């Protein structure tokens, strides 16, 4: 879409394409009135998808909390619409894509765990589901106060689950999936309303595939095949290499529908003892620190 040296708005210089394909395409960019660099996501106004609009309601009703960019700015046009936001650094696919046998060590896994579990309960608690949670949409920050600290990305999946009075609306009988097959929930691979345990679904996957470098189905590109895997896939078998705790996290999120909701405490435990258990420190050096 947008070349690089265009400018937006006569402020906002694109650099290079950083990210894109899905419901937008994601530039690093040079900010001219601040000379710092940013990202910049546009959408087509002329796409069958219409999200950025939300996207920044979600990325304002999160400002201040952790583990979420700033807002900078946003507009439209009659080709495109547009946000910018905070630059962060590389996303956690990439940093596991450069560990050597694809894998992190626990202690990287267990922390990022930690972390990820965190941003899924704050957007939760601004009354929004993410609906993509996958390795892509998590990244590092890029300055001295911010470098050891998981940002998450991309709400252009996100859905408002609760109502103007905190009550939780009713789930549709099926929703459409337009987001990421690996690390779907079965429920999400059925067209069922997504909830918040689909979000920690994906968390499992995501903390299953770093420790063990790999998913069952990671090579397999039909959708709608993925997910009869899932479907018969028995998941203790993941967790043969896991610390044993994982159980409890799978067995709890095996066990909730829609309509109740997480207990967050009981998976925040499993990380928390399982690093307890290897003395992993809080403070340890990152895999990539390395
Ligand atoms: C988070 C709010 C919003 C507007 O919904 C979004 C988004 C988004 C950001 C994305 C990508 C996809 N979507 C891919 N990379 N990336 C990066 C990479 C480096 N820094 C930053 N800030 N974003």
């Amino acid at each position: 879409i947008l070349p690089a040296n265009y400018v937006v708005k006569d402020r906002w210089k694109v650099l290079k394409k950083i990210g894109g394909g899905g419901f937008g395409e994601i530039y690093e960019a040079m900010d001219l009135l601040t000379r710092e660099n940013v990202a910049l996501k546009v959408e087509s106004a002329q796409q069958p998808k219409q999200v950025l609009k939300m996207e920044v309601a979600v990325l304002k009703k999160l400002q201040g909390k952790d583990h979420v960019c700033r807002f900078i700015g946003c507009g439209r046009n009659e080709k495109f619409n547009y946000v910018v936001m905070q630059l962060q650094g590389r996303n956690l696919a990439d940093l596991r894509r450069s560990q050597p046998r694809g894998t992190f060590t626990l202690s990287t896994t267990l922390r990022l765990g930690k972390q990820i579990l965190e941003s899924i309960e704050a957007i939760h608690s601004v009354g929004f589901l993410h609906r993509d949670i996958k390795p892509s949409n998590f990244a590092m920050g890029r300055l001295p106060s911010t470098y050891r600290k998981c940002y998450m990305l991309d709400f252009g999946l996100a859905r408002q689950y609760t109502n103007t009075t905190g009550d939780v609306r009713p789930p549709r009988n099926v929703a459409g999936f337009r987001g990421t097959v690996r690390y779907a929930s079965v429920n999400a691979h059925k067209n069922r309303e997504m909830g918040r345990h689909d979000d920690l679904w994906s968390l499992f996957y995501m903390l299953v595939e770093f420790a063990v470098g790999q998913l069952p189905w990671r090579k397999i590109k039909d959708k709608e095949q993925v997910g009869m895997i899932k479907e018969k896939y028995e998941h203790r078998m993941l967790l043969k290499h896991m610390p044993s705790e994982f159980h409890l996290f799978l067995d709890h999120i095996a066990s909730l529908d829609y309509f109740t909701k997480p207990d967050y405490q009981l998976i925040m435990s499993v990380f928390e003892n399982s690093m307890k258990e290897r003395g992993i420190a809080e403070n340890e050096a990152f895999d990539w620190e390395k």
